[PDB]
């Protein structure tokens, strides 16, 4: 018959609810202003859809961040302007402050807040329990924002969290795969980056919801504490699920596709295997165990689960223990 329909916990119709306007970005009018006004100052990093810059808007002598948009799918760049402009204010969501385009290339460019981002691979340094605790509370903040209104981001990830670690912000960025989410509706499975991939994705189960990014999130949080990036090491898409069986076993994944109906892809037969469930704690070591606590391995165990429904939301999360020093 195929797969058993599935449907967020939260904010289910949150969109249903809501004027066409709202979500039809494919309807929405884009209004931009003049790229003559800015001055690119240096380049922040570079992407597949964009390369992003610190910039200086000449009229007033102020520092923002400039995205600009290599020309993708139209309907693309307007689901992500519409998206942000939803989204323009909340808490810890980068703040988009205007939309341009340079008079002879006819390229389009977002506007954004300034962030003064502290390196990556550099920010461990003096990155203690608390400190990871205290920005995992500011994306949960995000998410369950972004979530409220009927949004999901669909690419969680360290690359997409600015922080300025001497002012403790932190911003949720690169919204250029985010989607709306309607209850029932299929999607594009070909999200998020492979390491942070849902089993949902790579079981090719469409009918995902904000749960996805949950999922991303307990990666992010696994890989901060047992100082492990990234934690799920897949080579490829198939690899992937592969490398998260090594960890929740294979009794729970056939449990879950039986669950939900679905049918796995035969790429999967001669590489599965059969794994048992490893405990947390088999992943620490005098590295890592200054991160760990048993408040972090019982909140860690709750957001990775096969079962897209069985995830805390993130307003669930921000209740759990783990969070009670904050
Ligand atoms: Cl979410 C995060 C991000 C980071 C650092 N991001 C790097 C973003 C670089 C960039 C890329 C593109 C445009 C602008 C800048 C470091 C640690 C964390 C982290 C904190 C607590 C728990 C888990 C992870």
């Amino acid at each position: 018959s195929g797969p058993v329909p599935s449907r967020a916990r939260v904010y289910t119709d949150v969109n249903t609810h809501r004027p066409s306007e709202y979500w039809d970005y494919e309807s929405h009018v884009v209004e931009w202003g003049n790229q003559d006004d800015y001055q690119l100052v240096r380049k922040l990093g570079r992407g597949k859809y964009s390369e992003v810059f610190e910039a200086i808007n000449i009229t007033n002598n102020e520092k923002v961040v400039v995205k600009i948009l290599k020309p993708v799918k139209k309907k693309k760049i307007k689901r992500e302007i519409k998206i942000l402009e939803n989204l323009r204010g909340g808490p810890n969501i980068i703040t988009l402050a205007d939309i341009v385009k340079d008079p002879v290339s006819r390229t389009p460019a977002l506007v954004f807040e300034h962030v003064n981002n502290t390196d990556f691979k550099q920010l461990y340094q003096t990155l203690t329990d608390y400190d990871i605790r205290f920005y995992m509370y500011e994306i949960l903040k995000a998410l369950d924002y972004c979530h409220s209104m009927g949004i999901m981001h669909r690419d969680v990830k360290p690359h997409n969290v600015m922080i300025d670690h001497e002012h403790r912000k932190l911003r949720l960025i690169d919204w250029g795969l985010a989607e709306f989410y309607h209850p029932g509706q299929e999607y594009n499975v070909r999200v998020a980056s492979r390491y942070f991939k849902g089993p949902e994705l790579l079981v090719d189960y469409q009918m995902y919801d904000y749960s996805l990014d949950m999922w991303s999130l307990g990666c992010m949080l696994a890989s901060m504490i047992f100082r492990k990036e990234p934690f799920f090491h897949g080579h490829d898409n198939y690899d992937q699920l592969v490398r998260i069986a090594k960890v929740l076993g294979t009794e729970d994944l056939y449990d879950y596709i039986d669950k939900y109906n679905i049918e796995l892809d035969p790429r999967f037969n001669d590489i599965l295997g059969r794994h048992s469930r490893k405990r947390w704690e088999r992943f620490v070591h005098s590295e890592n165990q200054h991160l760990v606590s048993p408040e972090a391995l019982d909140f860690l165990d709750k957001l990775l689960r096969y079962d897209h429904q069985s995830r805390l939301t993130a307003r669930e999360a921000m209740e759990h223990p783990y969070f009670y020093t904050v």
